């Protein structure tokens, strides 16, 4: 028998970063927010580890390993004393290198698949202590939704939303490091005062009301201003989905992707249609937020 599990990729609609301390380290308050460009993980019993992924980007990944998958698996038999004897099947469509962190997302569907097939139900409080230890973004992938983030080994607030929200999202081809970024942010902040964003209150309470209206101005990522500093071209991918109809863009996380909200399912795909003609980006795709994280489909 096999078990296949569903999880998204996510975007950061409020990205809010601490001041640099020792050893570097930036504390993050984010909200992130689960879309609709999954993965589906499929797992079966075997007779050792294996993975093996197909899809767009498929051919760029470790099938091993390094591959967080596989991290996962290890874990999952290790809590319960068990050898790791499975073979996962991923079927990608979380642009890879995107951003989206489908790597964090594809962990996080072993971990409930294999709680799945092996019939066990291991705790939900036990596999966010696995997700923890797999890395930053693991959890949220778990949880899904959207939720509010307050540093890491903190549990994430649930925030729920009256109505679905439509996005276009925008990737580039190459990423931007996190170490770029980051060094560029402590040096816009050596240098000047870059965006400061206000608490996530109001980003909550236009989430809560689904009203995309209310939620565009309050979308922020502190990161944004040392991402288009390193990257000048996404200052103006940013306006030109606007432009086409967005209610507004921003870069989420660490950048390059850029994430639009737009009034409805319709405008969304004006825009995406738009964005794509005008070539400021290497892929153009339309989704909706929130929805659940890893859940066995199957
Ligand atoms: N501590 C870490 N250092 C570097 N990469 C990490 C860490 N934890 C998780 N990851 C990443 O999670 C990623 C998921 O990949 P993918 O979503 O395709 O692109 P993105 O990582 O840009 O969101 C993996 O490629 C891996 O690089």
């Amino acid at each position: 028998g096999s078990v296949t599990v569903r999880v998204p990729g996510k975007v950061n609609l409020y990205l809010a970063v601490g001041d640099r301390r020792e050893d570097g380290y930036h504390e993050l308050t984010t909200v992130f927010h689960a879309v609709s460009l999954v993965d589906e993980v499929t797992v079966r019993n075997a007779d050792v580890l294996s993975l093996e992924l197909v899809g767009e980007g498929a051919d760029q990944l470790p099938t091993d390993e390094r591959n967080l998958a596989w991290q996962a698996a290890e874990l999952m038999a290790e809590h319960v004393g068990r050898a790791p004897d499975v073979s996962i099947m991923i079927d990608k469509s979380i642009p890879v290198a995107g951003g989206m962190a489908g790597g964090s997302a594809d962990a996080a569907a072993v971990l409930v698949a294999m709680n799945s097939l092996w019939e066990l139900n291991v705790p939900r409080r036990d596999l966010r202590m696995l997700a923890a230890r797999l890395g930053s973004d693991v959890p949220f992938a778990l949880h899904g939704g959207t939720a509010l983030g307050t540093g890491r080994g903190e549990e994430l607030a649930t925030v729920l939303s009256r109505n679905t929200f439509h996005w276009v999202l925008a990737f580039a081809d190459s990423g931007l490091l996190t170490s770029a970024v980051y060094n560029e942010l402590d040096r816009l902040r050596e240098v000047g005062d870059p965006p400061r964003l206000g608490e996530p209150g109001p980003v909550l309470a236009a989430l809560a009301a689904g009203d995309p209206d209310q939620l565009a101005p309050l979308l922020g990522n502190e990161m944004q201003a040392a991402a288009v500093s390193l990257d000048p071209a996404l200052a103006r991918a940013l306006r030109a989905g606007v432009e086409a109809g967005a209610l507004a863009g921003i870069v989420s996380g660490s950048g390059p992707t850029c994430a639009f909200l737009c009034t409805s399912a319709s405008s969304a795909i004006d825009v995406g249609a738009q964005l794509s003609g005008a070539g400021v980006c290497r892929t153009v795709r339309v989704a909706t937020g929130p929805v659940p994280g890893a859940r066995v489909v199957s």
